[PDB]
């Protein structure tokens, strides 16, 4: 009931506590570990109090005021909120202290070093997709911040009845478009083909090439959702060149600056945000790895290898990591050169090793999830292979939901 | 009941019911994963026939003679055994079966597509550590077969008791030495520093150099264990060169060809085998991305990247990257140079895919450790990091074990 997880790296020793807390479930079972499963599985008014509960007694406890007289009346009024309208409304700060804890609580995120700097911005007061995007557009601007990029959230209003959610439709605000080819080719990202054809349905004109930033397709209080474009001086790109290789810049490569994920919902008290785009800064194997190294996106390691002019005959010449790690090095040093806001996953991985000790020293535990904490190249080099992790699901957090329409009464 | 895996680079979708027929458990809960954790956690007559009753259907079912008069007798004739010796004798083919499935259910190994092509020795007569060392080295020279690798294991009798168990004290037949030094470095394999002086305790005349071939320290029947130097004839080693920088050579690294793993515990049908050394072949990446490139073990990136005259003032130039890639290389070169069997984190981790969709097809599961089976270098680049795995526990097994001189009343 007080579990311990090792660095075999370092013999170091952290002791759990944390997970005590723990109310949610994890897929795994005594006689099955679902910890490689990507995705893994109306609120009335009965249960919505114990989720307020639960969470203002962890609020009030960590401004130093639990069992105090603003605690108690708080429950008191939260729970006469609840009687009345079967939901209730958070104070500005439960809604910041939530953002940032749903952040820290995020075991998949290897950037939580970060999670109590992060900017909270309410935007509960909205009620149509063209505030969205106003609101959306300021995300942006400061965030991005001129490339010293700033962590940031924009919470629009909670879910209620259900037909009335607001989303943003995009999976990341900033994304380039896909599209299939006539000879069943794809340019641009193959990630997000369906949802290209989704804004053409809606009504966007593509101006099908490679990396054509999508528009936002917002939904407000149910309605359904409409086009617009963020202002191309509020999205910043980095060309990607390496420090070596002048041929490099001839792939024409280039990536958005800014990191910013718009298709999960945020719980609080158990109240549901749909709309909650939150933004940080690039890990570079994101871009470098996944996006330009996946076969299923950009997949780019047979051109590298073919200017680096590497033996591709078979797979043991490595031609396929060698490749990967001359990309990976220039991503880097395109966001550096370009004082674009980025970090490499020897650095992300280090801080959060330190990460980690300063939550188990300071709360007891640190829910992680290896499977996507460890980075995906590089895993063993790097200090997070060798450190052992308990994952499991605090609240508040960060849920995955649905896409929009596959469940929108259209 | 019956659960879902998915292939996010192919979309390929397999159904396992495999997974029903756990019995183990996994540490896992329903509210916390420890699928990071590097080790999850005398046998009474009672227990015993269950266990048997168990294999012998699984047996008998897949020799096509489930519940026929042969199957009914020998469980008969088991339960016989274990009523009056409160244990039981496999049948050879019983063994052969055992550990060949045994080898089939380690959910951690990713070379498990050639687990039916497995020589077994049969040990069981086995009385002293000299024959104990006999049956080993006729292991290393038969699965070493001149560099053309065979997988085989050999059994040495089961615990009885528990205070007569046969033990091999390596972790590995053959692993190098490892010595601190008076300016408390470490000369040669740190990973075996304890067990070096444990051989140095009981005798061994050590030649403190890095490459130094262990003594087996073989323990019969419960008795104290016993030094043997195996032949150095029968030692096969692959001295490492880079098909491209010559001056690799001059890093004087080499590494034996034979891996063999001889500290774990084969469980068949609730018989213990607390010796079954058992050998295959190396993925590149064990030697050189764990064996040299580990911070605790061979810890080499340091000289490559030297070497290479590789940008080493931060961690963002990815000089580890660089460096960990060319000695991957240099490693799968120099073995397939000199015709000792080897195979590259590409092929096998694309041949542990094809053997899951066998498994699932002709045996509905496949147990995976995606933690494991994922290389610890180019995760993504390589198709299990995007094969969602499903981890359970099905025997006969491979266990873990404590280190004999932890346990061994002296
Ligand atoms: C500040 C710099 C940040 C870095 C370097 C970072 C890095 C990462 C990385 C590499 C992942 C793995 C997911 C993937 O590979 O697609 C991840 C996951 C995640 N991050 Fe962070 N992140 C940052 C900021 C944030 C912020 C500000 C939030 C929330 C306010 C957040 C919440 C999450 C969540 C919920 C996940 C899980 C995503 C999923 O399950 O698909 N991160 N992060
Ligand atoms: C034939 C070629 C083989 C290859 C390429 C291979 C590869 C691997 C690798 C890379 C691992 C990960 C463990 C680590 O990184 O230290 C592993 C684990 C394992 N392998 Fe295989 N293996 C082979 C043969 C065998 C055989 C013949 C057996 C048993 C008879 C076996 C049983 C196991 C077991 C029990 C584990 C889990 C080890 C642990 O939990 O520490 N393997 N294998
Ligand atoms: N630095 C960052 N990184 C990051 C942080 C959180 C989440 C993510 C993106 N996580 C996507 C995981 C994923 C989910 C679904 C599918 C998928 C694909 C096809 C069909 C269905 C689902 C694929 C993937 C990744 N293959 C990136 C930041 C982005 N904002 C603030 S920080
Ligand atoms: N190709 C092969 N590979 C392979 C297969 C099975 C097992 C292994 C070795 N698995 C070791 C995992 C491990 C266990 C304990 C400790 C440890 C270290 C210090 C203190 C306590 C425990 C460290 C590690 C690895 N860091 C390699 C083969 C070897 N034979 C046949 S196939
Ligand atoms: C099958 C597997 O769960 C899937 O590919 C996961 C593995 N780990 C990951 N880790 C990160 N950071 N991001 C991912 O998309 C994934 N994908
Ligand atoms: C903490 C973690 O479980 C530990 O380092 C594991 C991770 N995955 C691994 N995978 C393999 N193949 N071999 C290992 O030693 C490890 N070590
Ligand atoms: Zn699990």
């Amino acid at each position: 009931r007080f579990l311990k997880v090792k660095n075999w790296e370092t013999d170091v020793v952290l002791t759990d506590t944390l997970h005590l807390k723990s109310t949610l479930e994890t897929g795994c079972t005594e006689h099955i570990c679902m910890g490689s499963i990507m995705l893994p599985s109306v609120a009335t008014k009965d249960q919505l109090f114990p989720l307020a509960k639960e969470f203002l007694d962890q609020y009030y406890s960590s401004i130093k005021r639990f069992g105090s007289k603003a605690h108690m009346d708080r429950l008191e009024e939260v729970n006469k909120e609840i009687e009345s309208t079967s939901t209730y409304q958070l104070k500005d700060t439960e809604l910041i202290y939530g953002a940032k804890h749903a952040w820290r609580n995020a075991s998949r995120c290897v950037g939580r070093i970060q999670w109590s700097k992060l900017q909270v911005f309410d935007a509960r007061d909205c009620t149509t997709a063209h505030g969205m995007f106003n609101y959306i557009c300021n995300h942006v601007k400061y965030a991005t911040n001129k490339g010293n990029l700033r962590s940031a959230i924009t919470i629009f209003p909670q879910r209620t009845d259900g037909k009335h959610d607001f989303r943003v439709w995009n999976s990341q605000l900033i994304r380039y478009a896909g599209y299939k080819q006539p000879d069943g080719s794809t340019l641009g990202d193959p990630a997000n083909v369906q949802f290209t054809e989704i804004c053409i349905q809606q009504g966007w004109k593509a101006p099908r090439g490679r990396f054509d930033v999508l528009p936002l397709l917002l939904q407000a209080n149910g309605n359904d959702p409409e086009l617009f474009q963020i202002p191309p001086e509020l999205v910043l790109e980095v060309p990607i060149r390496h420090p070596k290789f002048d041929w490099f810049k001839d792939l024409g490569l280039k990536w958005y600056g800014l990191p910013a994920v718009s298709n999960m919902l945020l719980e609080i008290g158990g109240l549901e945000f749909s709309a909650c785009p939150f933004s940080g800064w690039y890990m570079g194997t994101e871009i470098g790895v996944r996006d330009y190294c996946d076969n299923s996106r950009y997949n780019i390691l047979e051109e590298v290898a073919k200017k680096m002019d590497l033996d591709m005959r078979k797979t043991s010449s490595l031609w396929k990591d060698q490749a990967l790690v001359e990309i990976n090095i220039a991503v880097l040093y395109s966001f550096q050169s370009d004082k674009v806001t980025i970090v490499d996953h020897h650095s992300a991985t280090e801080s959060f090793i330190k990460h980690m000790e300063n939550e188990y020293r300071c709360r007891g535990g640190c829910p992680a999830d290896w499977v996507w904490i460890v980075p995906p190249m590089s895993g063993s080099i790097t200090p997070v292979f060798h450190q052992e992790m308990l994952n499991y699901r605090l609240t508040p957090s960060f849920e995955y939901q649905p896409d929009p329409w596959n469940t929108h009464v259209w």
